[PDB]
């Protein structure tokens, strides 16, 4: 079981003993190791003493020991209070203790490829700020440095860095690691693609990849994880009608009976009740689908129970490791086997306690939802893939499978480049630390081979793979190596490109011979499903082999024109905004022999730089959604608001916001009560969309009004009563952004008001409370309807313009434009009404004469329900006059008598103009 | 225009002058009355003088003359702040001055049939209790009489009256008025069905009928109003194809200008732009439906039309009153009549100036809705009916058209029975009042014609309108009346009865000769359509013409067989809880000639006193639906309660209620923290339907769980707390009943608790804020689980049963029973927890073990998102762990970081019982 290959490479450089690794996590909880072991103590850090010394000489004070080794632990963001177990027994159970062995099924450790060498784990967290979580994190690995680790593994936990600002002690710390030749090593991620894994991206924005790890944290190689075509895997044995064996793989949650013969009964999919039909001693064997695990297991057990065999219902599916329900021992099986089990004859089976690497049912698989990424000037951002066990943890949430077993694969290619660069200090003895490190980067990344998604008959996007899989043994024996024109990068990034262009590269032959080649490029794009970017590759075409002939200790470009014109017409129906062509550049010896190099290469065939960074504005929704935004159907252009309980989650699109102040409150304010908390009225003031208003005969629910040229009816009244006095920008962003500005514009053109700037605005990648929200509201946008520097703006029609620019060089500023209509003018209605006694209705001297045309006017009464206040409205007749109640009757069944008094006439306008006068006021005399 | 033919009864006993009517009202700004004249001063009250004479001598210190008519007015009820418009111009425009004429189209007005009488004005209204009203009411009468009435019209103004139990004054005062020979008259209402003009009564619920008037009122003659086969009415001409002109009724709002052609044009229902294209310049004609009259006034103006005429889409519909919109002339014709103009090839016409008398569309007719009644005893409610305009105003409320003009006719009744009891003062020497006053009534109601519903082709129901059509010229001119079996009432009610049964009446002979007549009976019973009683007669058979004579100056009672076994299977089918047999004993002196007397009857085939007082449980509609509540298709077992913020008029039905109260607020209480509103965190406590519960993952939306046995899940945990501490009943009443009480019953049958009695239970007839609402809630009937002696029950399952009984005489107690169970046990949950800084879950060491099942297992947490607190709940993985995030976003793009301080693990099982524990307790270093 050594997918990589490293077994030439320590028979070459060792397996790290002397050295020193270091591994920076946000905790080490789940050792993994069986608390690993100990070695073979013949180098450096031997003893407690030996530690101190130097991390005295070096300056150093809250350095640890935990045995060989794990030869040091210091916690930083320490302070916070920590209780993991027992505390190592109450105080180290009276010094010296602590164990816990056992890594059955594991194939990897953290080490990989340099088990012989001692660790220094530094734990590090966010706590009180990521600017202090950086600083951490920059000590954490100049320590290590000082304290010689050539090799440093870096994680940050539960991720939502995306795109976080850190102070400059971050990037000084990389920098001084990779003068000294030392090789920090992360993660690529496997949650990287826009919306998140229960969602896709739209085809018509193709700037899609989330990087998880901060700008400012340039990692030496930043590593995808890939299930290999076959991995080390338990197994169950089964006899076919043929009468012969069958081993297959199983994953299994709580373990069963050692070598058996369990007897198994199918029960369809188990979401029927005939399903289980007896179980009574037999394994439940299920099919996945229409319920949860959890359920399925849970019926199983209540009949026959014993176990659960369940069978994916994908075919190139990943193994699913179920969930531990009351000890109920499940294990999880590919679909064809589930299938095969289904109708063998003899309904038996046994698990073997051997386990053994065989095929996966999956083949060379990366997780469609993995690594996904460009750097800002446009490179891919991953480097290399690395094996994993890659499977899907049905546990890590109750929201979605989350991909588990990746976090052995960065470490692996971290172990092989430590040991490679280590080769290179014997093979090129007068190169530098850096130089070496350089050297090994560049090979790794060269020899490294491309893989093969068989099912879409293309190579994976190099956006998911970067240079390849890591192959220790290409890379041990390499001596030619592949970099980009400029021999500093071992990726090339073409930026905008036409159907035609050049893809140029440099192979570096460092032998003493002439080394012949033949070469060509491939080229493919994305797969798309509908209106949705597939993830998944498309394969266009690849050039014929063309051979060529580098001279020993030398270098030589190679050029290879490309042309996908012919795919324009059917890519661009697919994806209009353009899209990518990348591919890699391979090389061989011969064209029927193995890949001996591979460079990756990526254009975008259209503007990249220049693609939409904001989703447009609900308003234009023809449909009334939007990617995070479903529709009521059934509800032309309902919007509703905050209401009186906001959910974060719902209402994430592009618009404006205002607020609604019910006329209760505004004459509560106007009048005195420092209170106002608990007038006795049952209205609040609330957040709403602009353009949206409620109807004359409240429904709860609030509906966008239109011009007639379509456009929203957006309007405010600043005159400080807070009921429409001001909007403001919130956005769903598709892209990464910086200046954020909000000016305001009159007719004529010119900018009366400019709102402070919001320097950076991060794209919502994702609709979830513990990352980013679907959109963000920018208050520094807020417009309260005054010019710079001065007072309320004249009545009149405004243009909100809002804009931003993408972060990609040279990309041009980029606006969306709202009409906003300004009106101050108070309402002017009725002085004097009569009241009929008999008729019991109000019939005002005159109708309302507003400028915005009239929103809501209602005669509105307050009455008490068992101490709880409500506010009823009363509309108008047909003829303009309005019915007054005698009594408002009690949900208990009391009656409340209702006078003159109690009601109140209230006239709003379209821009939150209000007037409200009591009943009894325009009955008085005059 | 004399439809109650009064012109032969003046003749013989005048109109009026000398005598004095009565008018108690809320008001009278709308009452028109041709008042100020009176051609013969020599009335009973001349000047002033007269009348401060007369009031003197009866201790009456309040009241003012006004007018020769209206010698007495007074208002019984000011004080309040009741203004009117400017005091008829600052005291009475100079002291002694007046004039608003402004009467057309009615040939009625108050004092009915005796417009020389001299009027007497009570003002009395609902002001500071139904109690004061009441005493106020019955002094009014009073003073009526000792100010020489003898005829007292009573109207309750905007009632709300219905079933109100006011005091024993009242009912003395009638008494009085009745030994005075005095009659006191009342209308029977145009709204009596139960469930409102807006519903239609359940097949099943035969008791329908809605009295408005107070039981201790009983009036001498309560009148149904009826529109004639022909009114008085403005009219329009029209030149039709055989060139002769077609003159027909016409309802107008505005005024079209008399003797002037107008053009007109077609507009189909004005619901869509070009129906008003060839509008401009002349009236648009348009069909009702649709839209509502407003809309097609307006739409028609702005196209510049100079007028609308719209025609009903229903063939006997009541003319409608349209809405005066911006003046627009706009008149309401009948549907054959729009038709004949729409397919008219000559579309001019022309508004006359004179009034005419023409024949109705509608026929005669009675609104479906109104008079519906019976009295406790089992009478039909209504005693007569007489002619009114009948016309349906547009503009009366925005809800529905409610039904005008109906005001004068009781007052009308009022005026021809103290014109016959007047006629009685001569012949009929020795009578007293009083027995001038019976006679007058029971020959009114014999005389009265039984109104005949041609569209059914039978006769109204009695019902509705009692013995029929008020005739004062039979009246006047009868020596012969019919009345029950005694001599006590004018109208004979059976009660149960069977399919066969007899009715027997008494004629009664005051002629010196031998009376020969012919009798019948009509047999009748209610047209249903579907599951709804339509509101309209089915005619069974009519028995056949039998011979009689009675001899001068006695009495001889006739008994009529009545056969209906024929229609029992079929009537059964559609009103299986049975239904009304009943009609008229009808005489003539001749079959074919008309109708000499008639009196009606009615009987119950069933059992009407055991009626279904109570509508049953929501939870047991198959449906999800109630007759006031509609359920959610899709979700059958949705049943929201109150939320945020209550709805008066939502969810009435019958169920019990119980409330929710977050562990927040239960720790806050239990901790000491004054004022619950203003703790962190964004839970509150709700009312809810008792068996309800929201989802683990809460989706704002509460749902009916039932045990297997398919009976509710309603638990209560009696420990204080608030949460599900009680249950308490709600219920929608389908009848009146008395003494509702409830009593808990453990599994032996034995009462354990028993709650005070609710001595009066008034039916839910309708689902208004203004009347009553859809269902009641019984405070009085709340059960906190404990029992007659303070102490909380032992756990287990107990009966909440609650009784009532119906008020009809013999009923029999009813109940409905509810099953629920009782638990006070904590829950126990997990003392220990480990949490993994690595994966984020959070693994509690065991339980959680609780009595009841568990309703929902969560940890919770509070982060403030612009200081609004909101309290985020997580629910746990498909193996019982709980995944904790690191952070939680604000809706501004901020984050907001989360320590274990902020989480807690919150346990509650079905009946309430909860536990909280902080995270960090379960970490407490264990
Ligand atoms: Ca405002
Ligand atoms: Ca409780």
């Amino acid at each position: 079981n050594d997918p990589s290959q490293v077994k030439t490479l320590q028979e070459k450089a060792g397996k790290g003993a002397g050295t020193v690794v270091a591994v920076i996590d946000a905790g080490f909880d789940k050792n993994h190791e069986a608390w690993r072991l100990t070695d073979k103590t013949k180098a450096r850090y031997q003893s407690k003493e030996d530690l101190e010394k130097a991390k005295k000489e070096h300056g150093i004070t809250y350095g640890e020991w935990v045995n060989d080794k794990v030869a040091y632990y210091h916690d930083y963001s320490k302070d916070g209070k920590t209780a993991v177990d027992q505390e190592h027994g109450t105080h180290v159970s009276g010094i010296l203790s602590g164990n816990a062995p056992s890594e059955t099924k594991e194939p990897y450790r953290l080490e990989g490829a340099m088990p012989e060498a001692q660790l220094l784990l530094m734990r590090v967290e966010i706590v009180n700020g990521l600017a202090d979580y950086a600083r951490n994190y920059a000590q954490a690995i100049r320590d290590a440095i000082n304290l010689g680790a050539k090799v440093i593994n870096m994680s940050f936990g539960n991720a939502a860095l995306a795109y976080a600002n850190l102070p400059d002690e971050t990037k000084k710390a990389f920098d001084y690691a990779k003068s000294k030749g030392v090789s920090i090593v992360t993660s690529a991620g496997n949650d990287s693609s826009f919306g998140g894994k229960t969602r896709l991206p739209l085809a018509d924005h193709p700037d899609y990849g989330v990087v998880g790890t901060p700008a400012a944290a340039d990692s030496t190689l930043t590593v995808a994880s890939y299930s290999p075509d076959k991995q080390l895997t338990e197994t169950v044995r089964v006899k076919t009608a043929d009468q012969q064996d069958k081993e297959m793989p199983v994953l299994s949650t709580n373990r069963f009976e050692p070598n058996k013969a369990y007897d198994y009964a199918y029960a369809n999919r188990g979401t029927k009740e005939d399903d289980f039909k007896d179980v009574k001693g037999k394994i439940a064997l299920i099919e996945r689908g229409d319920i949860d695990f959890k359920d399925k297991i849970a019926k199983a057990k209540k009949a026959g129970a014993v176990g659960v065999l369940i069978y994916d219902n994908q075919d190139k599916g990943f193994p699913i490791e179920l969930p531990n329900v009351d000890q109920m021992p499940a294990a999880f099986i590919s679909r064809k086997d589930g299938l095969l089990l289904k109708d063998n004859p003899q309904k038996t089976i046994t698990f073997n306690a051997t386990p053994k690497v065989l095929p996966t049912a999956s083949g060379t698989k990366l997780s469609r939802f993995s690594s996904w990424g460009l750097t800002a000037d446009g490179n891919i951002k991953p480097d290399i893939a690395a094996p994993g066990q890659d499977i899907l943890s049905s546990v890590a949430n109750n929201k979605y499978a989350k991909l588990s077993g990746t976090s052995m694969s960065a470490p692996l290619v971290a172990g092989i480049m430590g040991l490679l660069q280590k080769q290179y200090e014997t093979q090129y003895p007068d190169m530098t630390p850096s130089e070496r490190l350089d050297l090994a980067k560049k090979v790794l990344m060269s020899s490294a081979t491309a893989l093969y998604d068989e099912d879409e008959k293309a190579y994976f996007s190099p956006r998911q793979q970067g240079a390849g899989a890591v192959d220790a043994k290409k890379a041990s024996a390499a001596t030619m190596y592949v970099t980009d024109k400029d021999n500093t990068s071992s990726k090339v990034h073409l930026n905008n490109v036409s159907d035609k262009f050049e893809v140029t590269v440099n192979v570096h032959n460092k032998s003493d011979k002439p080394q012949e080649l033949y070469y060509q490029a491939t080229v493919q794009t994305d797969k798309v499903d509908g209106k949705h970017f597939a993830l998944a590759p498309k394969v266009l075409y690849e050039t014929s082999w063309q051979k060529i002939t580098i001279p020993a200790n030398s270098s030589k470009q190679v050029t290879v024109p490309i042309d996908a014109s012919r795919f324009s017409k059917d890519l661009l129906a697919q994806m209009k905004n353009g899209y990518f062509l990348e591919g890699f550049v391979r090389f061989k010896q011969d064209p029927t022999k193995e890949e001996l190099m591979s460079i990756p290469y990526i254009g975008f065939r259209g503007d990249f730089g220049n693609l939409s960074a904001l989703e447009k504005p609900i308003y234009d929704s023809k449909d009334g959604s939007s990617y995070y935004h479903e529709a009521n159907s059934d509800a032309k252009d309902q919007l509703d608001g905050d209401g009186l309980q906001f959910y974060a989650l719902k209402n994430n699109f592009t618009a404006l916001t205002t607020e609604s102040n019910p006329w209760t409150i505004i004459k509560a304010v106007k009048e005195g009560v420092e209170n106002i908390e608990d007038i006795e009225s049952s209205e609040i003031t609330e957040t709403i969309f602009a353009g949206t208003f409620a109807k004359q005969d409240d429904d709860s629910h609030y509906y966008i009004h239109r011009h007639a040229n379509g456009k929203p009816y957006a309007a405010i009244s600043p005159n400080g009563d807070g009921n429409r006095d001001y909007v403001q920008f919130q956005g769903t962003f598709l892209r990464n952004a910086k200046n954020l500005v909000a000016e305001v514009l009159d007719k004529e053109g010119n900018v009366v008001w400019t709102s402070e700037v919001t320097e950076q605005v991060v794209k919502n990648y994702n609709n979830d409370l513990a990352s980013t929200l679907g959109s963000t509201r920018f208050e520094k946008t807020r417009w309260d309807g005054k010019d710079k520097d001065g007072k309320v703006v004249a009545n009149g029609t405004y243009t909100y313009r809002v804009r931003y620019t993408p972060i990609s060089s040279g990309a041009k500023e980029q606006h969306t434009d709202f009409d906003v209509i300004v009106d101050n003018t108070t309402p002017e209605v009725a002085t004097s009404a009569t009241f009929s006694t008999e008729d019991r209705r109000l019939t005002l001297a005159s109708k309302p004469k507003t400028s915005q045309p009239v929103y809501r006017e209602r005669i509105a009464y307050t009455y008490m329900d068992e101490d709880l206040p409500t506010t009823e409205y009363i509309s108008p007749n047909e003829d303009g006059t309005f019915t007054l109640p005698e009594e408002a009757e009690t949900m208990e069944g009391a009656t409340v008598p209702l006078k003159m008094s109690d009601f109140t006439y209230v006239v709003e306008d379209m821009a939150g103009n209000i007037t409200y006068t009591p009943v009894t006021k325009l009955l008085e005399g005059h």
